[PDB]
């Protein structure tokens, strides 16, 4: 069983527990934030997004103990204070936003662990991985980053329509559900003075490198897509929108029929596919990180298609982080 | 002046009778729903998106006094039925959202008035225009439509980017602000089943002709452009997304100029032009119908662009009516 300690117990970080309690390879450890214990469990018991937690939780002498496992808790601001190898921990997830360059995250290695993994694009060369599309190009990388949500959802389906019939070049929007950076009312963002703005009252655009992204993780498609974001108010669940120009001719039907076999293939678990009449809220809880959505796109011709794939923000995303952790340990 | 009706006193009804309030050249003479006065006159004193009516709004022997003017009341379901001759009432502004064909908007014709402006796209061949871009092609014909508010977003922006560089090929969405067609909770579209789910839990896809429809004000785009939309929980304000192909290379900067050349010129107070860090509730109240967003935009490379408009679907599309109505009223 691989022994992993969670550095931010926030969205993601209470994500990948949960999605870690039906995994019998992964055990956590410990978990580091800036909590009391107490209040730990609080937020691990009551969920606005995805409901009470359907585990057993307790606090017991200053550790959680949940379903019977004690589960050591800290508090220190500064990671390399975490001492991770005694409690075991052989990768840190490292989930705080905080630490995303090489230094930062090499302080966990510098506590006891072996490895860790980024929950967010790296500020720097660290390697990014998506299950599904280059994980498999994994060196033996002691820090490595699980890149974003965004590029998540987008790779997986980039891949499929770039192998079969070619991308010239993509431009996408993602519609994205309000995040914890975010404003309840307008606030202080100095570097993103969009993103202060109240999060409940707006339509916010913004910046994001997720669809460059993927010509890291899809060499063939560097310098051939880019994008932006629209943040809105809804808590949970976003929307990939990519806008193709494809190198041979497709009809949306032979599109949709590409991506129905590569779901049920290759990318089975990772990309999905469906043909109903659906909207975000249906794909609260989903742990695939790419679900293509048949009737919500639309072709002008054979070579420009408007293509919609939608993921679940804090659910998939943490079930990659995962998938990728045993990954790394297996290589 | 210009004596006009209107029908259906909703979204789009109250902000033109708002839009009216400051024009000199156009009365309203009356007005129809399914309404008694008393309640009529408490929708236009309070609004919920743009605040308290700013005039003397009282009821009087069964009709509206708004600024000392007696404005006539009914509420005939049947539009035949209205006598609009009898209040002088030369053009009829239609905005139930429920008679668009020739033969149902035609019954204000029947009922004593002379001209027809439907508020949304037809469901015929009714001739569509859009101010600042076809309205000049008007003959004199009785019954128009004034499109929708997102073609008239992306029209003006569309013939900008035509007439300068060239569009090979465009795909639009558009994130669009709630409106009354949807629902508070999960209930009954049987026309259209996302349309039915709860509008502020959800982000929900929806098919929109809109950009189709600039085919038809923009000859030269026919069969160029296409689109989908996605509606989101805000109340007011909208935004589009036209991801274009170019005929001739441009650098985003070269088409951010001519976009403001256009706003200061031929397209003055119809398109409109921002370098600001804006989100929605930043353009309610404005009365354009298209608001290019610099920094919201990206150029992949000198032929391959996504260019972002907002626009206050309630006010700017609103304006215009009046702006058509005094058109169609001088040619
Ligand atoms: N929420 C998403 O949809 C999503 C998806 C993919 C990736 N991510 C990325 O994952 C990271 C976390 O995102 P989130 O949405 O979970 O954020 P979050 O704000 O919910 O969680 C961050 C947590 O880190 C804790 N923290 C802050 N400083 C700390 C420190 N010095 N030591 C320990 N803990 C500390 C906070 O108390 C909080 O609980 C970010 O990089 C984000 O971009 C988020
Ligand atoms: N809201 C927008 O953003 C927007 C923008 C552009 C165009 N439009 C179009 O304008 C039209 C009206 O839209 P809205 O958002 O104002 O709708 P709305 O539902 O707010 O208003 C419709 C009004 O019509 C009244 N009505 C219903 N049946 C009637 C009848 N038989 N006779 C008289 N009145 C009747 C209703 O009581 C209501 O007050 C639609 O075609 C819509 O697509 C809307």
């Amino acid at each position: 069983t691989i022994k992993i300690g969670i550095n931010g117990f926030g969205r993601i970080g209470r994500m990948v527990f949960r999605a870690a309690q039906h995994r019998n390879d992964i055990e956590i450890v410990g978990i580091n934030d800036l909590l009391d214990a107490d209040y730990m469990a609080y937020m691990l018991k009551y969920d606005s997004t995805h409901g009470r937690y359907g585990g057993m939780v307790e606090v017991r002498e200053g550790a959680l103990v949940v379903n019977g496992k004690k589960i050591r808790v800290t508090s220190e601001r500064d990671p390399a204070n975490l001492k991770w190898n005694e409690v075991g921990a052989v990768v840190v997830v490292e989930s705080t936003g905080l630490f995303l360059t090489d230094e930062t995250a090499r302080k966990h290695i510098q506590a006891g662990a072996k490895k860790v993994v980024m929950t967010g694009p790296p500020k720097d060369d660290t390697p990014m991985f998506v299950m599904g599309v280059n994980n498999t190009m994994y060196k033996g990388q002691e820090i490595v980053s699980n890149a974003s949500c965004t590029t998540n959802c987008l790779a997986p389906l980039a891949k499929i329509i770039h192998e079969k019939f070619g991308i010239v070049e993509g431009l996408m929007t993602t519609v994205h559900a309000t995040t914890a950076t975010q404003k309840t009312v307008d606030g202080p963002s100095q570097k993103d003075w969009r993103g202060g703005r109240g999060a409940a009252q707006n339509i916010i655009p913004s910046a994001t490198g997720a669809a460059k992204a993927v010509g890291k993780v899809i060499p063939a498609l560097n310098g051939r897509l880019t994008g932006m974001a629209f943040r809105v108010p809804t808590p949970n669940v976003s929307v990939v929108d990519l806008t193709a120009r494809l190198e041979r001719p497709a009809t949306y039907e032979q599109i949709c029929a590409a991506i129905k076999a590569a779901s049920e293939g290759e990318l089975k678990g990772i990309l999905g596919y469906t043909e109903d009449e659906v909207v975000s809220t249906d794909m609260n809880g989903v742990a695939l990180t790419s679900v293509f959505d048949v009737k919500a796109g639309i072709s002008l011709n054979d070579r420009f298609v408007k293509l919609i794939s939608w993921y679940d923000n804090e659910t998939g995303y943490s079930h990659k982080v995962l998938d990728l952790v045993a990954y790394i340990s297996a290589h």
